[PDB]
């Protein structure tokens, strides 16, 4: 009946996926491997969050499992991910969340164990799927997929909500993003990313983003037309997505704001795209579970022809959450 | 003539940093400093500590109504009107007006009645605009109150000076994702004129309103109605950074952007106001660094040889500060 | 059956305490007074909140008062207190939390309006309550009175307990605070507290507080026998408190964990003073309602007669249903 | 001539302890370790410092090398200590920086690659110095010594100084310490340090320091007299000692600030130990090059037998600044 799932890196996004997998009785977490936790540290590692607020629940554990409102989930512990048992468990999707197996080569390892499914929670070189935008094109034979980035997330459903309905002729992105576990607190090494070693609290730090090339790969006549880059910020969750398109069609204020409104109430996009017409800033999304929503009083354009569009994102909650979304949507299609 | 005697009104951030730029240099002296907030034993203590920009070196004394630093007597003044401001009996050229709450000419013209012979508004204004290279040589002698833009502008006009004249903007979009300032607050409070602006400084992105991008069509006037913009308040103490999306006419590689950039940051008019850089800087590299705006050619992309982003690098306390006095080194010039 | 409340100034204090008026059925708000904010800008405030979150309920205004879940409270806008018509929409009691009017003086201007009694959110020259320690000494001839600072708050059950049963010989207490609105974003004027003026987020700060000589205003026997400071550091809400005592009496760790926890199970304090020996940190208690929670790991002693008690704050949502309770324990006593 | 030295570790105290001795004639740092960089990152991180501003000289690299101001510096890159050829580079001293050989085996292990002495930047349970205070008990039998914790170094001669013109009874420190390299950006795992994982730039954090204890140990007579512990706070650098002590001979306050000043003026202390009567902050101690600056106006005392003596420190700069020092002290004894 239930989607029964594995967590492998159980850290911001596998504990928030692990949350969220909580509050919908399609969908349960039964296994956890993380290198790095006990399952008394795993309790604390639930309990707690500096962002998401306390678990309320009952946490309990035993030698090799986490005990969550009374039901076992078992912990596992290895770091070489094809020597997990995912199979034992019954695990048929494994929620690859470490951020150091985001290659297929890596991924596709859980697989030895017995895992059906794998979704990385990250860009790959594999099948990318961003909710409300492509997951329809998921076919039954791809074993390993990915969720895109949060980015990708949130730029994705506006950029088709402006090229179906105006035609975007290109497109600069600029995200301003916060902190993620990938920036040290102080000047350190980060030998793949060097401004990204920067004292991360302290900064602003511009990075790079495949983002807006990736939308290409979920919304194919946007491929070529878009490219960006990202500005990390001190925060601790929520970033923003600031979109520069020249338009095809003309598009009044008002009329990208009633494509935007009419979206966030489609089928397609409930949920997924939200709309605000009201004077918000990044902590009134935390804990909105959004990929995407839109600004309409902080975007702005030149003209009819030229527009900047604003777009928030949770990048932890909202991205979890899709992650669950697209583990619901494909495991109907076998 | 040999120092321009300069006067300051608001010894706040912009205030104290004038002074202190003030003193590195030989041809410009501030003799009266007027703040409502402030004793001189008081303003001796804002002088000498700063969060952002560290201590300073040097002798401070103050007396009932002056400071003494390094042995030089500098007047206090103390008047809630500006009207009421003493300025010419101490021999005061320039007013930087520099409160944040007189930058309406009705105003800070205000400064005149009491003798002062110019004054620059360290801050946006429905008067005469400027930028240091880009349209200071566009000052006239009957200018008697200007102002020096935002740091903002600063920072994006001789970008688009240099794209504008090597390619032609022919539209642009700009956004600054800049520090906190002093007109935020520390908590969620009342900002009745700017909602987003009264929430949390320190743990949000705050969209905010800029008229950065417009007023670049002010100092290049061939580029009015060309831009626009908005701003990203973040969690900074300091310093701030513009990503500016144009259309260009002529196409431009990327090398060809970097070529002009580097090439105006080399020439006398852009000289310590635009600088280059290719190397992998993030905001704190910025603290103390007196330029308008450093481009950042690495972090600038493109989509094509019509369409791209540049990023500029601004202090928007010390480039600014610095500025003001190059402003108005350059303009007591012209009489 | 409900006491009807008056908030002047509607602050971090004032939209807490009308949050937590929300969440029980003996108080409620029926009026609110802001010179700086419109029925409109009212609403936005309860709306968002950076600390606490959005608001969950429904809220509208009208051009003189707001809606608030589907109850009118009507707004005001006078800035002088002895302007205010509170006995028109029968306010029984005032909380004065402008920050401004913490003096008797000014405070009492709200009887003039008609307003029965008065709590300032601040320490003042007027009876000082602390709920659990003091609160019993009402007497109904008060009409004006204050609920202590928050770190009063915290300190006052912490030293109780200690004093009731080791007996503290002299203690100095230091704060480590949160942000408050006092204090500025960059360096900038506070010409009665000059370190108090440098940047908020970006600097230790030491502050005078009067909160553990104050605690002899709450606890006679400890007048003079406490005194402390505080540190103002970057963070937006939730402080802590840092007690070191000579105790009298000799008193193992063990003896003061459970005189600890047993106080905060007691009906003195429950809900007041909490216990924990999990290994929390500052952003654990966003949204707590304790006045003080006291830490079991991270308190120390070198020997059974010189410790230091750690006990956490949100000087906020802790401080804002304290005021509420103390005006619903005062209200009894006529 | 000069005392060559070789870094293992080139981060925060590593690249710190390189530009202090950049300033000084006396000694020169000829190569350096660490396994996270090239020498082309290396440069880098150098030129630009997030706290400690831009390098003002001029940087290249080789293959093999920085060239710093001119001089080549031989980069190596080995993960393990015995291998680091110091020998070859005629290291007379090494600073070991890492983080991970803070023990007697392990920080000895660069005696097999040629170095003849060894300073631990920490911490360890190995003959333990402060400058100013035992730095004249080195013997040249100690090859392996430590430079102690950057709050032991701020406490030593704030305890020297009271214990030695009112004697300790007992004292319990608290430090408010800036967040360092160990803790992570957003909620993370720390197996050995739970609350040590939470998100360092939104969150006070209770963590335990041995330096009270180990001032002990440095002042042998203060054995058993101290003990205490930190918050992690948010601020990049500089820390704050917060020292309650009981004093056996009873001391004014003005006897304690001319205690403090005469020590800030003696020869033993001048750099070490400062004094100001100042209304500081901590930013205004950023590249300050004090071990601790005694605070007149922040301390405080309850009784003359009762006191709390606040003490800055920049827990980068001074710190590093005294490893150079301890290894110009000790390299005179032969
Ligand atoms: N944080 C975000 O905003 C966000 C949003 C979307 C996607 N992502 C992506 O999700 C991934 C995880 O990100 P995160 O922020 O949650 O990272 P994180 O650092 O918070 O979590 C990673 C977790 O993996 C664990 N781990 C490490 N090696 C492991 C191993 N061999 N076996 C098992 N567990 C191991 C770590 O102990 C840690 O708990 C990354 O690919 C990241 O890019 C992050
Ligand atoms: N901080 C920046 O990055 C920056 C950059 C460029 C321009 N500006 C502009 O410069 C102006 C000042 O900015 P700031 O950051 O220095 O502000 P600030 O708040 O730091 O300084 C304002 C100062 O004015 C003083 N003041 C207030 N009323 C006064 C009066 N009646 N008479 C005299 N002094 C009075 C205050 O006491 C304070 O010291 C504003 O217009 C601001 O927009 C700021
Ligand atoms: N913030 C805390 O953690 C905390 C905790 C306990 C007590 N307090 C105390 O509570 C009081 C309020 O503090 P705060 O943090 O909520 O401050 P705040 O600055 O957030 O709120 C003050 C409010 O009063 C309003 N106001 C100002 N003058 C007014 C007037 N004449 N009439 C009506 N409204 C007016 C302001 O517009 C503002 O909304 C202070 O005395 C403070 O010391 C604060
Ligand atoms: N940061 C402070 O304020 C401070 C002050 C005094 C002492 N210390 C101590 O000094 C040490 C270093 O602290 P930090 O803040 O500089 O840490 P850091 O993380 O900034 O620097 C440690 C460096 O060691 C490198 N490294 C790791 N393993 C290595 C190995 N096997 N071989 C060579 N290099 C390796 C890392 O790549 C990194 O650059 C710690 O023991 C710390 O407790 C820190
Ligand atoms: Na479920
Ligand atoms: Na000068
Ligand atoms: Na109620
Ligand atoms: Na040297």
């Amino acid at each position: 009946h239930m989607v029964k799932i594995g967590i492998n890196g159980f850290g911001r996004i596998g504990r928030l996926v692990f949350r969220a997998s909580l509050e919908r009785t399609d969908v349960e977490v039964v296994a956890i491997n993380d290198i790095m936790m006990t399952p008394e540290y795993m309790i604390y590692m639930i309990k707690y969050d500096t962002v998401h607020g306390k678990f309320h629940g009952k946490l309990e554990h035993t030698e090799k499992s986490i005990i969550v409102n009374g039901r076992e989930i078992h912990v596992l512990c290895e770091r070489d991910p094809e020597q997990l048992p995912w199979g034992q468990h019954n695990v048929e999707y494994v929620v690859e969340s470490t951020g150091i197996f985001t290659k297929l080569d890596s991924a596709a390892k859980h697989l030895k164990g017995g895992a059906k499914r794998v979704v990385i929670s990250a860009p790959a070189d594999t099948p990318t799927f961003v909710m409300g935008v492509n997951n329809h094109e998921y076919k039954p034979e791809m074993t390993v997929i990915n969720n895109a980035s949060c980015t990708t997330n949130c730029l994705a459903p506006i950029a088709a909500v402006l090229h179906e309905n105006f035609g975007i002729v290109e497109g600069l992105m600029t995200t301003v993003h916060a902190v993620t576990a990938t920036q040290p607190t102080v000047d350190a090494p980060s030998r793949k990313d060097w401004r990204g070693g920067r004292a991360a609290g302290y900064n602003i730090i511009p990075s790079s983003t495949g983002a807006a090339k990736a939308v290409g790969l979920v919304i194919p006549s946007l491929n070529g037309k878009l490219t960006g880059m990202a500005f990390r910020v001190p925060t601790v969750d929520v970033s923003v997505v600031d979109l520069t398109c020249r338009l095809e069609k003309p598009a009044t204020k008002k009329q990208i704001d009633e494509a935007m409104k009419a979206a966030s109430e489609s089928e397609r996009f409930k949920g997924i795209l939200k709309f605000t017409d009201e004077e918000v800033v990044s902590s009134d999304f935390v804990h909105d579970s959004a990929s995407s929503t839109y600004d309409s009083k902080a975007s702005i354009c030149l003209n009819e022809h030229f527009v900047k569009v604003v777009a928030w994102y949770d990048n932890e909650w909202g991205y979890s959450n899709r992650v669950l979304d697209l583990i619901k949507s494909t495991a109907k299609i076998q």
